[PDB]
């Protein structure tokens, strides 16, 4: 109990069944996703049909981070989030070329989203709604750190209890825990 997850006292309404919070500015999130590939390994183990979604957070990267949350909404709106995840992480943390909102847009353009399509999405209702969802879900759990993962809007993963002597075992322990939780 509490070893691999905790139960929220107030469940999150409208949350993706498997919800990962992250920041492109967060080095740990980069380790979590681009080295451990947690979400990929979780997805492989999830029951068929279960939605896993990543939500961006606003509390890193200054006001640019908030723009990135909106760009991430654009990505989800356009269905390119999986693709742009890598160049956004790399642009922020590796090449350090994401220093303004136009640099974010450039990543999308280079990923094949025309500037005009990005801008129209940026200003669209679907994007505003996705931004509202990301911000509301973070508020609903009083999120103070990333990465974090929540299942069924009810269960918060606790990686602290998990054995880290072997990264492969850690990843599968974590993925197994998510699957178990998703089936509750
Ligand atoms: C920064 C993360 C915790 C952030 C946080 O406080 N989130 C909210 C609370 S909770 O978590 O959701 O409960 C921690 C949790 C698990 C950690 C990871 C795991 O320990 C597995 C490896 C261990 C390696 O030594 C470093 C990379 C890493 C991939 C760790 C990076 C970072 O320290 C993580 C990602």
């Amino acid at each position: 109990d509490g070893k691999q997850y905790t139960t929220l006292e107030k469940p999150v309404a409208g949350a993706p069944q498997v919800l990962e919070f992250f920041s492109f500015f967060c080095p740990h999130c980069y380790q979590f996703e681009e080295v451990l590939h947690i979400s990929d390994n979780v997805k492989k183990k999830l029951p068929e049909g279960v939605k896993m979604t990543k939500y961006h957070v606003n509390f890193m990267g200054g006001d640019l981070g908030k723009d990135l949350t909106q760009a991430w909404a654009v990505a989800m709106a356009l269905g390119v989030e999986d693709k742009v995840t890598v160049p956004l992480f790399e642009g922020v943390q590796k090449t350090q070329t994401i220093r303004s909102a136009s640099d974010i847009r450039d990543v999308f353009i280079n990923a094949g989203i025309k500037g005009e399509e990005y801008d129209a999405a940026w200003n669209s209702f679907v994007v505003k709604s996705l931004v509202a969802q990301q911000e509301k879900a973070a508020a609903d759990v009083q999120l103070r750190g990333v990465p974090a993962m929540f299942v069924n809007g009810k269960y918060q993963l606790n990686p602290q209890g998990m054995d880290t002597s072997n990264m492969d075992v850690f990843v599968q322990q974590y993925a197994d825990t998510v699957k178990y939780l998703s089936e509750k």
